DNA sequence: TGCAAAAAACGCATATTCTCTATGCAAAAAACGCATTAATACGAGAATTTTGTAGCTACTTATACAAAATTCAGGAAAATTTTTCTGTATAATGGGAGCTGTCACGGATGCA
């Protein structure tokens, strides 16, 4: 069952994803791309949605041009357009899933997109860390534990940092205590503290 | 089977007369004018007022030292498999396997 890790190449210019990437699990991100760039998680997926987005547009070759990698060992299916054929012209069975596949992973995003439209970023740390970091792990180190060991250069990576928002931001953290370099456990010792 | 010929019909004498082509009546449409009212637009007033411009200020970041806390490449033991070397003590005493049906040529020796 499709399932991919972190350090990867999974979109390309161009892509062929059409057959269904059909993303079950991961804890993560759609990475997009284009001209400018900026691959960034301009959408996600945990586990709880699944792909066939722009694969849904003008379809098998659209002009299809992302470029999406994890940090989860993501899964994601066995099959083409099979599954979702049933789902898309035999019913509505997975037919509604098909347009709550755009409402659980684009509408997702949505949400963060209305949000990661603010001045600081800081909040759009908050915001990411109050859900994920939080809820399917349990609250360890100081509080809403980073629920993960990833990077301090993470903000550096997620949203681009330039060693700015990084040691500055942490430094204020560091000050609240709502930080742990240790396992990255990084975090308020609750969830709506930084969320105010 | 030639007509001469008669009576009734079928053709030159008008009443009838009746579709017929022909003007004045009349009734209600219509549209034009008296026109009235109201509404669509001009005049003034000062009220909001957004945009356009300056300086201050807070956020954001350009950059310069380097061993962060972690990755990795050898170095040198084992660990077990495997490899090479050395050793095991009655008697044992000359090796099988086809060639024998090709035609013709060119030296090269042996053999009296």
């Amino acid at each position: 069952v499709e399932t991919f890790e972190r350090n990867k190449t999974i979109f390309f210019p161009g892509d062929p994803a059409e057959r269904v990437y059909f993303l079950l699990k991961g804890a993560v991100k759609l990475s997009r791309v284009y001209e400018a760039g900026e691959e960034i998680t301009v959408a996600l997926l945990r586990e709880n949605s699944v792909f066939g987005v722009l694969s849904l547009l003008t379809g098998n070759k659209s002009d299809r041009f992302y470029h999406a990698v994890a940090f989860t060992p993501v899964e994601l299916l066995s099959a083409p357009i099979e599954q979702v054929e049933q789902a898309l012209k035999e019913n509505p069975e997975l037919s509604m899933l098909m347009l709550r596949g755009l409402s659980s992973r684009i509408l997702q995003t949505e949400m963060m997109i209305e949000t990661l439209a603010h001045r600081d970023m800081g909040s759009r740390l908050v915001s990411f860390l109050l859900i994920l970091c939080r809820d399917f792990g349990v609250p360890c180190a100081d509080g809403i534990t980073i629920d993960l060991k990833l990077s301090h250069q993470a903000i550096a990576e997620a949203i681009g940092s330039t060693r700015v928002t990084v040691t500055r931001l942490l430094g204020d953290l560091r000050e609240k205590k709502m930080i742990s370099i240790h396992k990255k456990k990084i975090t308020v010792h609750k969830p709506v503290t930084l969320s105010r």
